[PDB]
């Protein structure tokens, strides 16, 4: 069971004594807060008979001082380990509005200033015992990556090692000094991701806005589509008996779905804080969803530095997309302002506990904002609720409502199977938008393949599984990191080129580093660079 390390890195125990003791006397310090901890829990005297039953490895601070003076810390993560079990052991045990639970508390925050920097000068990328958020009593650790040349432990999330992006395994930025030569490239990058006319859009109407407010902790702004396919909405049973039988109305609906999502650059990685995704219905879609455009999911983490910048740069991209599908030549957008469902995510797996859900009436304000916004900018041309205008159209029929896929009114419509109507559209007051953006539609960018992106549950699942949570600003860096080298690798296989001025398929080709996608013949007719590839 055997395996090779040629330079391990060790300590000797006065290494680790030396740089370790600080930190455990630094907890010590803390009176009264040390005090029930500065040695082992006795039933006997709390009158607990529980207390062993409920906590398995007990731990106190004599117990890690000696462990610490007799050299029983091989490497500095035992000794931090054990810290980490003395604390939670107290929060297992004691009731949150406990003294006992509040001392170990503010235990813990003198030990993650301390040892953090202690674990730094080390070699190490910090000194916490971190664990996955709850899923469905036990929780995921989360992973570790050794060092190829120093055999030093570290949360890989805290170093963002991924093999797939770096084959050769993982070094240490110190032992990358000594070698002389940089970390290679990531380039499983978002910027590298492929561009996209609609995507180019909003993140040049982004990132222009960004430039005009002058703020020096905002990065650069990447938006891509990942995912752009051909679908169709089925109509329900009990609509179809009552329309399609007629020939009143279509059996099916045709829509393209796309997938976008927004990417900043946030201490020099990529960071993703917004997706969404739309149901785009185009001119030869017969009524009632012609040249319609409805947001069907929506999502963010609230990691977009600056802070105050997030919700503006969230309207952006929404009055970007609005403006893009009017001149295309869609004339009604639509959205439904629906916040989710307690627990549950719309897009983003694991939400920051400290990212609050808007309730039903500040949802319904916030998309009231950017469509002011949007119009004032003449951008948009009108916007009411669902009620207000079926009213200013005189609507007689549930024929004449959109239809669209996973939508609320297809299954309002159906529920009537059992049967008002008219009513239930007033009865949801400001959840119903209808936008009013004023020659066939032609989509200039090419439907983009990913079984990932072609629904909100495959990213969901995916995530939920890897364990990719967008729960911190270092989780979420991890999982954009490895999100990303999905989309890469299974957008990779999807690459049939064609030359862009005759139409045959090509090879070899020239392609412009100035345009967004110029593939020409092997012959050369153009301005800018052309590259061989
Ligand atoms: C079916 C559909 O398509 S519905 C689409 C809607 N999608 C969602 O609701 C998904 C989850 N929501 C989000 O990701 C975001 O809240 C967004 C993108 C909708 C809005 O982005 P933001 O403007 O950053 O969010 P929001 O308006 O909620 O937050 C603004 C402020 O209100 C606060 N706030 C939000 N919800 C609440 C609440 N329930 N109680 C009190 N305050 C709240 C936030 O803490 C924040 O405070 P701060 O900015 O001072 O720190
Ligand atoms: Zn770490
Ligand atoms: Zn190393
Ligand atoms: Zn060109
Ligand atoms: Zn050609």
């Amino acid at each position: 069971m055997g395996s090779s390390q040629p330079r391990k890195k060790i300590f000797k125990p006065e290494e680790l004594r030396q740089a370790l003791m600080p930190t455990l006397e630094a907890l010590y310090r803390q009176d009264p807060e040390s005090l029930p901890f500065r040695q082992p829990v006795d039933p006997q005297l709390l009158g607990i008979p529980d207390y062993f039953d409920i906590v398995k490895n007990p731990m106190d601070l004599s117990t890690i001082k000696r462990k610490l003076d007799t050299g029983q810390y091989q490497e500095p993560w035992q000794y931090v380990d054990d810290v980490w079990l003395m604390f939670n052991n107290a929060w297992l045990y004691n009731r949150k509005t406990s003294r006992v639970y509040k001392f170990c508390s503010k235990l813990a925050e003198v030990f993650e200033q301390e040892i953090d920097p202690v674990m730094q000068s080390l070699g190490y990328c910090c000194g916490r015992k971190y664990e996955f958020s709850p899923q469905t009593d036990t929780l995921d650790p989360e992973p570790f990556v050794d060092c190829k040349e120093c055999g030093r432990k570290m949360h890989q999330i805290c170093v963002l090692h991924y093999d797939i992006i770096w084959p050769s395994g993982f070094v240490c930025d110190n032992c990358l000094k000594k070698t002389g030569r940089p970390r290679k490239e990531n380039k499983f990058s978002a910027k590298r991701l492929q561009t996209t006319r609609l995507g180019n859009h909003l993140e040049d109407r982004v990132n222009k806005f960004l430039r005009r407010q002058n703020h020096p902790e905002a990065g650069e702004v990447f938006v891509r589509v990942v995912a752009s396919s051909d679908k169709t909405v089925e109509v329900k049973p009990g609509m179809k008996s009552r329309f399609v039988d007629s020939g009143e109305m279509s059996e099916s609906f045709p829509y393209r779905t796309k997938a976008l999502f927004a990417f900043e650059e946030i201490d020099g990685v990529d960071v993703c804080f917004f997706g969404m995704h739309v149901q785009e219905y185009g001119s030869d879609c017969p009524p009632p969803n012609t040249r319609r455009v409805y947001i069907s999911y929506l999502d963010s983490i609230h990691f977009f530095r600056p802070r105050c910048l997030r919700t503006a740069v969230y309207h952006e991209i929404l009055i970007g997309y609005l403006e893009y599908v009017k001149k295309l030549g869609y004339v009604t957008g639509h959205i439904w302002a629906c916040p989710p469902s307690e627990g549950d995510d719309y897009i983003f797996h694991c939400h920051p506990p400290d990212q609050k859900i808007p309730k039903p009436k500040r949802l319904q304000e916030w998309f009231k904002k950017m469509l002011d916004k949007a119009f004032a900018e003449r951008i948009i041309n009108d916007y009411k609720d669902i009620f207000k205008q079926a009213n200013e159209d005189r609507l007689t029929s549930a024929k004449e409502l959109p239809y669209f896929e996973g939508d609320f009114w297809p299954n309002v419509l159906e529920e009537s199977i059992k049967e008002k109507l008219y009513a239930t559209m007033e009865k949801h007051k400001e959840v119903f938008f209808v936008i009013h953006l004023h020659p066939p539609i032609v989509d200039p960018d090419p439907l983009l393949s990913c079984d990932l992106m072609d629904g909100r549950d495959a990213f969901l699942t995916l995530a939920r599984d890897k364990h990719w949570e967008f729960s911190s600003l270092r989780r979420s860096k991890w999982s954009t990191l490895c999100m990303l080298v999905e989309l890469h690798t299974q957008g990779q296989d999807r690459f049939v080129y064609t030359c862009n001025e005759c139409k045959h398929h090509v090879e070899t080709r020239w392609h412009c580093t100035v345009c967004e996608d110029y593939d020409l013949c092997i012959n050369c007719s153009h301005t800018h660079k052309m590259v061989k590839w």
